[PDB]
């Protein structure tokens, strides 16, 4: 069962991208377990793929914490974090709910 | 349909709930803003949806240190974070390559 939600991200200088991300939300209901009750995903089912660059996805997946600005208006708002990531400059609009 | 990876999402305790998140990436360019100055329509248009349920959300965006990194089936690496919000605890699992 299926939801999504939508963010954006880019960077600062020479080669500079800009992303769309769309976050495809799959609720597995209750999956098999092993003793104790643990899952590992990760090793358990397949990933999508192909992969898009890697420093684009260690961007995208940094920690970044300071919520810097709110862009949008009324119900669709989005909150954006500005970090580095070795000397490169990022941007990063995630939504943000009620 | 381009480029893309995963990420896992669970808690625990009743009502535990289970999640796979594909992340589809969209290359959309050079960074929205250019020098003259317009705005790029893509920027914040037409977002993904229904949306997941808000504590879901929250919980994917939640600042959280790597507790350990994982593989990963075909030894991909994966951050993994352990954390509470709202009473609940969850485990996070987050594509991050070298």
């Amino acid at each position: 069962t299926e939801a999504c939600v939508t963010s954006w991200l880019w960077s600062e200088g020479e080669g500079a991208v800009f992303y769309r991300v769309d976050l495809h939300f799959t609720n597995l209901g209750t999956p098999p377990l092993d003793e104790d009750g643990r899952w590992d995903p990760a090793l358990m089912y397949n990933p999508c793929g192909p992969e898009p660059p890697a420093h684009v996805v260690r961007a995208y997946n940094q920690p970044a914490g300071d919520v810097r600005g709110v862009w949008g208006k009324g119900e669709r708002t989005y909150a954006e974090q500005d970090f580095r990531v070795g000397g490169t400059r990022w941007h990063r609009l995630l939504r943000m709910p009620v």
